[PDB]
């Protein structure tokens, strides 16, 4: 399930053939971290240290930078607080949605007193605005975590801030919170380790369940530790309603609609003791043509230090519902198996939505206590989720380094439609990805993105702009999605690759449109579509004339 | 971890006199099952049909019994459908020393189990190898049907313990005695809570006291976690039998009653405080210390993963050992309750404790009350696990594709003083020789023993003629424990190469007897001797020049 990458460029390679734009960032800041990718306003705005930056889609070095640090107090207090004085002691903003038309939200870690602010942007005539409007400043507690080194999952949608962290100075009261305007804060319970125990939380995304938007769910990605005899990390994923409100007498402005179930990302092993991934990392979503069922892309590694993993697990929405249908997580005390349930589960369910259809109920508060109970007690189900097909996609085992970060495009080919992964590496390393069906994934580029290896905190996709766009402490690159030159001049090389993106022009490879022209992506081979030492490996090579072949061609 | 310093293949071996190879009978396999007798300088192997008598100096020379089974018994065991030439002979599976001048021996009987003696003289020596005959004693319990299965054997006082399965089925598994002036005694059956599906490895008699009443069995093996819900899990295991237990009175009637068990855990801390466990045991390797009562346990150790390939070196304390099978019990009140340390009244005399004369009176397991005996009927496995000296292996080899198999362990006496070479043995026929320098593991060599890469099985040593003795299906190898002009012709060199058993001559690299200039700590030539593609590894190349540390360079051309 591994593979060697066909082609390979170093930072060097890339520079020269103008892949990669650069930004070197700010020599005062640092932690390219948070992005918000605007398609509407060509823009992709980031969140860093003391900084939010606005950059052109089109070339990432045209930008406007919002300069937005804590005070003097400030930084005295977080200063004698203990905290590092270039890590900790900044605004590290951690927190970039889209608000109204005009306006994002943001927040930072306050130098250990986290705090918000909007951001104007235009609307669409007028919107190149960055403009930081000021001495607002909203409390950033449960919103932006106090600790730079802690991530946060965010979502905002309706005007109300989504957002899973820690609430505290002291970086351990963990929970899923909702802010701003028009109803009280709602979270998660807190210290109750069967809700969430010492979460690191990744995404958050709203999917609808049906045509009316009132059974509207948030789901949130993140791993934990769980509860037992040997330490280990359960991947979750978690289920809120939109509509939630909390209870009537008890579960006072908490969720009750909170429900969580383990993500599994498993190899089958040979004696049946499977291979795990628990390790969840980045999550992306592939929007199909029903907005209720995306495809959950997942990047996960292995626990252990000794042996370094990774892995890439496919998920269904389907396949999540089923799990959140089913038993309840059990048990009768501290001392017992946890167990599937199977006494009676209160109606309406737990984890269903307030509706103004079905059980007449019009509020989280209407509830009945029986089921507040329930549910305050019962936030984990039992049964795990498996990905389709209970393999990954792929694993990387073979190799020194972990996968961090993921997004997937959908190319429109000419055999027909292809999933391309881009993975970033904690080695600032893209692995280019094809998924070929029959699925086999053949791993067509691995291309260094920084002139340094860093890790890769963030990678985000401009269809619109055919781009790449990439984050780290040490800064930001832009790639473009395809540079089909790169490959050969001649016919047999540019079918080779294997590339959804790249097709033989007929003069020489470039990109390919619908409706001449011939690629091979399944199989690829030059000899039914081309009608005519090292080289970029996976050939082999005998000497007699030097050969390569794995179709064959002299060399 | 580390890398080779020197690295021989199969060529350089047989070539430069390193091997002596038995590639075995073209009619036979499995040359797995070793017994060396230093007395009568021999070492006896079980293998397919045969059991073959090497001479310790030399291999080479040798006698053979050939002991295959009848042809209505090949003609059941095929139609039975067993595969003819793999599982339908006799495959010798145990071959242990009986009375001063005879062996028992035991073999799959192509999936009909049977045993016999075999007659060694006296001592005298007067290599008798006869074997006696027509007399075939009954080997359900002793060797399995299955020669894939293994099987820890021990026979000590004219009894044959052994752990295997029972059965055809290959699935009744249990620790055996047989062989008594008593009735044969076994675990319980079906009883997942004894074993669970195990796949044993060694036993040993090891004293407990000067008393040798107080002696005690121990099974080394492994099996399947019992969980209560699902996570797949192996756990390795060390286990207790008294030697005079005999079995309870009204219950656990000819079954062990002194039967407990614990968990060996050999695991790397990591920084998240998610250990990485190597819970697959493979071999286990006693070193005798002076005192016969505190053995120092070695164990190789793998992963349960197929993906990642891992394999790790354990030391363990049999004092350690002791606490924990004195410690609390395993319990649970149900199938659907955690396991729990006891607390509870442990009954008295307590489960695991032998009887004996002295204290008490009580002078056997029939004597046993009723209590202590439903006891240990229910928890015959300890909570507290077994820890290694240090909580950490010696030694991790997860960087490469293969496994170890096998192990055994010299202590060498060198100038700076005694050190502990461990050769072990992989699943690629190679055999790597590590020195323990206190803590710091050098890789001295990797050497390839056979000709095509096989598991290595077994793995014997012989002081007395300074050799080393290597197992598999293909045949059986030989070794020099030391051949020291394989390092330089120069000083620097056997120096460096860090050896126990190499000093420097004076002339040229030779053995070390209690004129010399070895250095096993650090392993400078500077402060010791006073005189491009580099023919060592772990030695770093400036354009060519050559420099290692333990710096220490010298320039190569
Ligand atoms: C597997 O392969 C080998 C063949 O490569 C085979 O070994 C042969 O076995 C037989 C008996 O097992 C040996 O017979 C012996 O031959 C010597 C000559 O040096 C004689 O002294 C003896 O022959 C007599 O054996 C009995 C003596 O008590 C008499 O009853 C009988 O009349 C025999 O004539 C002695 O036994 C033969 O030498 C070996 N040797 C070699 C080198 O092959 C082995 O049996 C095969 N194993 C199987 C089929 O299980
Ligand atoms: C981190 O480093 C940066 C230096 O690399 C700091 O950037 C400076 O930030 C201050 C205030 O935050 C700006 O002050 C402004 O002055 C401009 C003057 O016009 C300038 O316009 C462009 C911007 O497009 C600028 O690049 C030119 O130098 C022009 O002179 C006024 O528009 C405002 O009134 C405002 O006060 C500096 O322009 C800006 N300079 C540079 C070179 O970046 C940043 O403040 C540092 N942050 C810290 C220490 O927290
Ligand atoms: C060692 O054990 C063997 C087998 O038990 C003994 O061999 C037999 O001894 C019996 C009496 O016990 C006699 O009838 C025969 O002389 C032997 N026959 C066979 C087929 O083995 C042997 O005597 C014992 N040797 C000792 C104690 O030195
Ligand atoms: C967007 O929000 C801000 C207040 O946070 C406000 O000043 C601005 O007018 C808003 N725009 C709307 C509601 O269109
Ligand atoms: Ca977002
Ligand atoms: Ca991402
Ligand atoms: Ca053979
Ligand atoms: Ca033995
Ligand atoms: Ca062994």
């Amino acid at each position: 399930k591994n593979n060697v990458p066909r082609l390979k460029l170093s930072y060097k390679e890339m520079l020269e053939s103008n892949n990669v734009i650069t930004f070197n960032g700010l020599a005062n800041s640092s932690s390219y971290h948070t992005f918000l990718l605007d398609e509407e306003r060509s823009r992709l705005y980031v969140g860093a240290k003391d900084h939010i930056f606005s950059f052109n889609l089109v070339n990432i070095k045209d930008f406007q930078k919002i300069v937005w640090p804590v005070s003097y107090t400030r930084r005295d207090e977080c200063k004698w607080a203990g905290k590092d004085i270039l890590k900790e002691c900044a605004n590290f903003i951690k927190v970039l949605e889209a608000y109204n038309q005009t306006h994002l939200y943001a927040c930072g870690t306050g130098a250990f007193h986290p705090i918000c602010t909007y951001i104007e942007v235009g609307h669409h005539p007028e919107d190149n605005i960055f403009k930081l409007q000021d001495s607002h400043f909203e409390n950033g507690r449960g919103k932006s975590p106090y600790d730079p080194k802690l991530l946060t999952a965010s979502l905002l949608i309706d005007g109300e801030l989504y957002s899973g962290t820690a609430a505290d100075f002291m970086g351990r009261d963990f929970a899923i919170f909702r802010t701003l305007g028009h109803h009280h804060p709602i979270r998660t319970e807190q210290h109750d380790s069967r809700w969430l125990n010492d979460p690191r939380f990744i995404s958050a995304h709203l999917i609808p369940e049906s045509d009316n938007p009132e059974d509207d769910k948030v789901y949130f990605f993140f791993r934990e530790n769980a509860i037992d005899s040997g330490k280990a990390t359960h991947a979750r994923i978690g289920q809120i309603c939109k509509n939630d409100f909390g209870g009537h007498r008890s579960l006072v402005n908490k969720w009750t609609t909170f429900l969580k179930a383990r993500l599994i990302c498993s190899v089958p092993g040979p004696n049946g003791i499977d291979t795990h991934f628990d390790e969840l990392q980045d999550v992306f979503l592939m929007n199909s043509k029903d907005p209720k069922n995306p495809i959950v892309y997942g990047v996960f590694t292995t626990s252990s230090n000794i042996f370094k993993g990774s892995a890439v697990c496919m998920y269904s929405m389907s396949d999540v519902r089923r799990v959140f249908l089913g038993p309840y997580a059990h048990r009768d005390g501290p001392n017992y198996q946890w167990v599937p349930y199977q006494g009676r589960v209160p109606y309406p369910r737990p984890g269903t939505c307030p509706s103004k259809t079905f059980g007449g109920f019009d509020s989280t508060k209407d509830l009945p206590d029986d089921v507040i109970t329930f549910a305050r007690s019962h936030p984990a189900m039992y049964n795990p989720v498996f990905p389709i097909n209970n393999r990954p996609i792929m694993i990387k085992t073979d190799v020194n380094y972990q996968f961090t970060q993921i997004v997937v495009d959908r190319v429109d080919a000419e055999d027909g439609q292809y999933d391309v992964m881009f993975i970033g590496t904690d080695v600032g390393t893209v692995l280019k990805v094809v998924s070929v069906p029959k699925l086999e994934e053949v791993l067509l580029e691995e291309m260094t993105v920084f002139r340094e290896p860093t890790t890769i905190s963030a990678m985000e996709l401009s269809t619109k702009q055919q781009q790449l766009y990439i984050g780290s402490t040490a800064g930001v690159a832009q790639l473009p999605l395809h540079r089909c030159d790169i490959y050969g001049k001649a016919c047999a090389e540019c079918c080779l690759a294997r590339d959804p993106y790249c097709a033989w022009d007929g003069s020489s490879c470039s990109r390919y449109f619908p409706t001449t022209r011939a690629q091979d992506i399944r199989n690829g081979d030059p000899l039914t579509h081309c009608s005519d030492x090292x080289x970029x490996x996976x050939x082999x090579x005998x000497x007699x004339x030097x050969x390569x072949x794995x179709x064959x061609x002299x060399x």
